[PDB]
């Protein structure tokens, strides 16, 4: 799915020594216990916000959500829908296969590793700036819901973790 | 499907901007077998999107049958074609006209793009509103056969994503 | 008579594989016991909606209303009066001739066989098109008016038969 | 162009324009009274554009015309011009663009502000033709609920402007 | 499997106007309770009759028999042997195995929607012509036959179906 | 050009142009009442630019259309178009360049100088875009104390305009 184009801001500069952060981190771990709902903003996310707490300019050039599924999901799969959007847009719980691009992935059963479930984000609609001189408001925003399917409560069925790189250009002087 | 003559429009270069439109028709479970056919020229979702602009043309239109986890061990299936708006397919009959498809989703494969059907754009009516009411518009049908589902296991879901162009917007309420 | 030319919409296409389709049915047959008026729209003919119930396209190449006159007419003639008009107009009973090229017959008398009866649609001034994406309102309507005679009832002094061709394009493959 | 329309091939046939002005209704203030109507259908047009094949309008307009009567007692009616596809509801008349609220009568029966022409440009000209149209101008005007007196009749509205009319039918004489 | 060309008669024409028309019906529906067997030459098939109950000439383009799978299947996969013959030859039941191209498709099972069950017909080897001036003996005929597998009487665990396109040349004007 | 703007490439996006209009509130004259709002984020606005990611504003006005109760009573109501930096007091619009004093009912009613439209070549047309911009139009007005009947609503304030919405959103359908 390529959302049309929309008139950007222009940045001058683009030139400062800069270097690639490369983050990955676990964004949960879901069961089949009750179904979970996750929204958050690339902008404000503690973990990348400490990572570029100490730059002027932090912007993505690759990001993307990835639905790892467990062993213990081998015999029950579990369901996520996920969407990636503008800092704007908002999706409610459950309602992320109603926005343009939402995909619901069922990750378990005998193959239990594919590519078919790691949702990448569209920068190139998107804005890879996270933070800069300006706050935006077309930052990326991941959000997903995970229904629920009758785990035990400790299982732990799927994990979802993050991971990208992100380009942290012109330090600040502060301690 | 063949070819058809067709009216000519005039003004293609009017300001017009590309729409991606998402919207989830319903989630079956296989307790009964459940019929739907629908324009998309009145379809609720869409014309209340298009309700705003004189014009509104698809360039794509696909609908999904998308599975749960529900279905991995209890597959469900269902018949669905892309017809005119003129021919409306009776229930449980979609495989009775030309380019009828009968989908099975579930199983050990969760996720596959075969079960997408896409519409013929090339021969139907891209034009849902326009100057005149159409006859061409594409119509989806779809027929969900029961399988003995437990009423609040939702083995699947009917998901129709697409793109519209959209034209010269209306002075309408809001 | 030869009616000014009035704008009409453009159709693109008219390469796509057709058949001509010759169609003739016998409208009806009238006798003098009763004046008897009919008018119909050649869209919305039962026998010709039937011919091409599975063609999306459907356009008029030649029709004609024909008059013809049976044996028990040789000594009793009779009065039909006739007009092709655009589906917007429709004539009254026995007023076809208060409309431009409404003309009135007379078959029967010594001579029993005549073209001079047989009334044709000037298709380039009316809409051949009777089945297509859009429905039209200038399409052919035949209206025509028999005069009674003092017939007895059962003699058929003529018969009204309605005979042309019709391409048929773009089947729709419905069952 | 703001949307696409239909082609129409053989649009240089002879055409006379037609000017046509007919009154709407007289209204009084007895009671709400709400009225929308498209072109396409209108009654007392239908008969000018029956002889026609081709009826294309150049310009339209609403006239809200006071009467002495509402010297006394001003009158207030909403209209629009909109798409034959949009029908306003009764007393919304001013939520659509172009919907004005027109108040007539007061101290002074001067105000030449009661003009609401049709935007031709946002509208499809065309009243008649081969194919019926669904965004031909239609007028949707509501007058509300003054002290009237149920006779006095303290407001006028007509319609007037110009149609070109082309390709005359065969019709009665 | 491509048999050998054998000699075929010669039809002039071919240029007269002609409409594709595409056809499909769901030939029946079948379950496990008992094996059953259906030969049909496509020449006398009653719905492409009356498809082509009103043209001259009738050829097909092309044509194919499907066997689709449905849910109940999913646990129970159920047999089908089809072969597509001449219409001189008259398979008989549960025996198209021994005929050249006959093959043995089995629907069920994980993969529940996949194009090795779709059987189609090599025109180039049969008679494409249905309806003509003559009456032609080497016409498609297809026989299939369904073995039993302790299906529950009203399952229906699989769908066979039957789509193609006939071009339809030279309507006759009777009605 | 007043003022130098936010550089915004990719200006050329396939763009259409959106007339909007929406009666703001019905005003009578029990007592004072003010109302400012910011085009940016009007919340009966951004109904329609919530679809779009770039909204430019190509023409506003803020329109005081008198009633028909308003004939025997006039209403004053003071409004001006500002920067949104800026926010006028409550009664303070006509100390503001471009603010006026517009009363309304009187002996006629026909003035149609109610109009009080936006200077967008001193103010910034962009109401939605990638950043939030801080000199967007905003509408400030003040309805003073007449003798009202606290039923009556003589007195009416609508907004209605252009915006060109350019870069659709995959937002709900």
């Amino acid at each position: 799915p390529r959302l049309p184009a929309a008139p950007r801001v222009a940045e001058v500069g683009l030139n400062a020594p800069s270097v690639d952060y490369p983050f990955q981190w676990v964004v949960a771990s879901y069961d089949g216990s009750e179904a979970k709902n996750l929204s958050d903003d690339l902008s404000g996310s503690a973990t990348l916000t400490k990572v570029m707490a100490n730059y002027r300019h932090a912007e993505l050039t690759s990001v993307e959500l990835e639905v790892c599924p467990l062993a213990a999901a081998f015999s029950k799969p579990i369901s996520v829908s996920a969407v990636w959007t503008i800092a704007s847009i908002s999706p409610a719980s459950a309602s992320e296969t109603s926005y343009y691009g939402g995909r619901l992935f069922t990750v378990g059963g005998p193959v239990l590793m594919s590519s078919t479930t790691h949702l990448p984000a569209d920068l190139t609609r998107l804005n890879p700036v996270l933070k800069g001189p300006v706050k935006y408001t077309d930052c990326p925003r991941f959000s997903y819901s995970v229904y629920s399917n009758g785990g035990t409560k400790g299982t732990n069925l799927c994990t979802i973790i993050l991971r990208g790189v992100v380009r942290l250009s012109g330090p600040s002087g502060n301690l």
